[PDB]
């Protein structure tokens, strides 16, 4: 009905190569003559269960990084490690080098996934920073390495790096500074994420998109405060709703003639009386994975 | 759980440009020399209600073409109209022009629509053709003339470009040759659209989908024919299941060890019984846009 958006992944796609050292295969972002990568493809099977990093590194040369660009073989003349990205300098400027920012984007927020397998890219996706900062994406063996990112008008904000996938089946990651989103770290290791949060400030933009496109049964009669509709947004694990966002929501309030506070209202009685076997944009379940910049670019 | 994935729009992004007639602007599709756009770019809003395209054609000269690629201003050398496409060429061929094929796809099909609007593109989604030829996607006023398209290897196979949206709220459009797919005209009138079922290969192999990614409660232990389960399918609006689809789905068969139609024993009791407020790689609905050469692609 109200379909999930990825941005062109064509300034992306002439970044994208393929780092193997030994056995182990992921992807690389190639900016101008560096090329980002998770560090853990220094890394054998063995080594990912406690591995030391700065001992490991210090055991690699820069011959020991095969670098592949479609065809182009890169030649590393260099290797640093940021927190946890390494960072291999190779002899070759990209030509494909797009206008860039990196940035740590906040939980809740989306950005696209260009999935690519061993350097090539395969495709892409709407992914959303979960409130515990876990991904569920689609990541598969030679999946490491691939970036999430946003354009804004010609410039690709970089924004993630996938790093690991935890034994629960969720994925984490990186920014391209190397810093994990969350308390997460790059080690094959049991580690628990937190109780993951729906989030509240998008199923509301989400309900503004399905009224934009006449889906309005969900609108009643009833209205609340912006705290009573916390106390029992909190029962069903809904994130709390802040002013900010009743502000954010200002321009689909204005378009569709429905307050914010009435469309909590609205968003109250679906959480405690349910769908009763109906749908909303051709979804039975609430969506969150759409912010309201995200309706609002799609609903202009 | 498990995202729709769009193919990488690199290829497609450097052959969208913005056509404009008078007030109708619309995108068209960059081939060599060879811009594909719908022929009712050259229709004022009072032509579509009955538009006489080889009289209205002939009133227009190539002068009434403004073809805008970014901010190079392409000069149209001459028009002429394949069955509903209109086909403006111009003095520049394309130098990003990709490897391409012309192809008209099978209902139950998908592909993956880049999404743009006066010629540039705003983003990337997958589609699935409708049994009934129809597309529920996300095209605004300025999404006429986007593309369909799959890629095979290098290949870029056009397969759609959308022409109209109908007064039910779905979309229509033609094959890149100008054949509309299903019983509709580029004209502004009440047009109905065919019954719209079930694709239930594709529920088929969205469930191998699931028991790949160890979602797998829906499996039972009961069986049933392939004459049997359609009797039951065609009650609930599904497409019937030939050998056909039974033997596409083969490479799932084996990789889960489940037979065809031992899942669709699994199927025949989700239909009758319903989900019991449970729900399948984080769906509550029998998902029916991935075909199942898109699951093995996914979970290879």
């Amino acid at each position: 009905g109200f379909r999930k958006m990825a941005f062109p992944s064509g300034k992306v796609e002439g970044c994208m190569v393929q780092v193997t050292c030994g056995t182990t295969t992921l992807n690389g972002l190639w900016l101008d003559d560096v090329v980002y990568c998770p560090r853990h493809v220094i890394c054998t099977s063995e080594d990912m269960l406690n591995p030391n990093y700065e001992d490991l590194l210090i055991r690699k040369s820069n011959h020991n990084f095969l670098v592949q660009a479609g065809n182009v073989q890169l030649r590393v003349i260099g290797h640093s490690m940021q927190n946890c990205v390494l960072k291999l300098k190779v002899d070759t400027a990209n030509p494909k080098t797009p206008k860039y920012k990196f940035v740590r984007i906040q939980p809740g927020q989306t950005f696209s996934v260009l999935a690519c397998y061993n350097g090539s890219p395969s495709g892409v996706y709407q992914c959303a920073m979960r409130p515990n900062f876990t991904i569920k994406g689609s990541f598969l063996n030679g999946s490491c390495g691939s970036v999430g990112f946003n354009i804004d008008y010609d410039c690709v904000s970089f924004c993630y790096m996938h790093h690991m996938e935890l034994p629960t089946g969720v994925h984490a990651g990186t920014d391209l500074e190397g810093n994990f989103y969350g308390p997460f770290v790059d080690r094959q290791t049991a580690q628990a994420a937190g109780t993951d949060t729906t989030i509240t400030v998008n199923v509301l933009a989400w309900l503004y998109a399905a009224v934009i496109n006449g889906d309005r049964w969900f609108l009643n009669r009833f209205t609340t405060t912006l705290n009573d509709f916390n106390l029992v947004a909190m029962k069903y694990n809904y994130e709390p709703l802040t002013q900010d966002h009743v502000d954010i929501l200002g321009p689909l309030s204005a378009q569709t003639g429905i307050a914010v506070l009435d469309m909590c209202a609205s968003l109250k009685e679906l959480l405690q009386n349910g769908m009763n076997g109906r749908t909303i944009l051709g979804s039975a379940l609430l969506e969150d994975e759409f912010t309201p910049f995200d309706v609002v670019r799609q609903c202009s």
